[PDB]
């Protein structure tokens, strides 16, 4: 069915839990062995949200490769992305190696550090200019250049330095801050502002490494992000843009990481981002 139809026929009959389940119970499985070895267990957030094995993000370190970050690589759009979860104090260390040696120009947050009184990931971030941030097990440092406040998200310029060649480059930092506590926001209005402001400034493009998105676990909120993203993408490409179907985009997704979309609120959410988003495009 076209999707802005399909819609209403589920919001009429009321059975987005049933849609929801569906994707769940069709969703693929594929091992995740390193995740679960015992000297990963403090480089993981939660116990229950583990990359696969065939497409995990692999370290440039003989010691321990592991990292919690998946690789979604989208073959018709021609978008890649990296899924993470939000770092801890531990592996704060080990984000930063990964954007420095996967090449990418911006990192995606969709979470505040704080959400429902309790910590969500670590500031792994400066706040201060004149007060920048080393990493002394992966040979890094990390320094404040500008900061951009706006009413929904803030972007920030950074600048990521390998100490041991005494390389630079440019990271850009997109924070979404508005996200609902519970819930998802009320319109798509702002979260698609937000996503066009990502592509605008060359993040997400092919002369770039992957674009790095996380939010706490790094499956729901950012699910929807590369899911949105992608059937637009597709929606431009193809000669019937009818026939996108958010449905199978969606588990084209979950072969590479688990869990994507955490709820039915969720998935109604990304028809909801989609259905708006292609009129704006034209
Ligand atoms: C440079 C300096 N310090 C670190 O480590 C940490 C940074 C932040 C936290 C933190 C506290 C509450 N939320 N996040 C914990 C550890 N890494 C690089």
């Amino acid at each position: 069915m076209e999707m802005e139809k399909e819609f209403e026929q589920i919001d009429k009959s009321g059975s987005w839990a049933a849609i929801y389940q569906d994707i769940r119970h069709e969703a693929s499985d594929f091992p995740s062995r390193v995740a679960k070895l015992p000297k990963n267990k403090n480089r993981n957030r939660y116990r229950d949200v583990s990359p696969f094995d065939h497409s995990r993000i692999k370290l440039h370190q003989e010691d321990n490769d592991y990292i919690n970050a998946s690789l979604i690589k989208m073959e018709e759009a021609q978008r890649s992305y990296i899924l993470t979860q939000g770092p801890l104090p531990n592996t704060v260390g080990h984000f930063w190696e990964m954007v420095w040696e996967q090449k990418s120009r911006g990192v995606v947050m969709l979470n505040r550090v704080m959400e429902k009184g309790s910590l969500k990931c670590a500031q792994y971030w400066p706040q201060k200019e004149e007060k920048e941030m080393i990493f002394e097990d992966t040979n890094l440092k990390l320094t404040l250049i500008s900061e951009d406040i706006k009413s929904y998200y803030t972007v920030r310029q950074l600048e990521l330095e390998n100490l041991t060649t005494q390389e630079t480059r440019e990271i850009l930092h997109f924070h979404y801050t508005t996200w609902p506590d519970f819930g998802v926001p009320e319109s798509p209005a702002s979260f698609l502002n937000f996503l066009f402001k990502v592509r605008e400034s060359g993040s997400l493009s092919p002369e770039h490494g992957p674009v790095v998105v996380h939010c706490s676990a790094g499956i729901g909120r950012s699910g929807t992000f590369c899911l949105a993203d992608t059937c637009l993408l597709l929606m431009d490409k193809r000669k019937d843009p009818s026939s996108v179907d958010i449905k199978k985009v969606l588990l084209e997704m979950r072969k590479f990481r688990m869990g994507l979309i955490q709820t039915a609120d969720q998935l109604r959410f990304s028809y909801l981002a989609v259905i708006e988003g292609a009129k704006f495009i034209m």
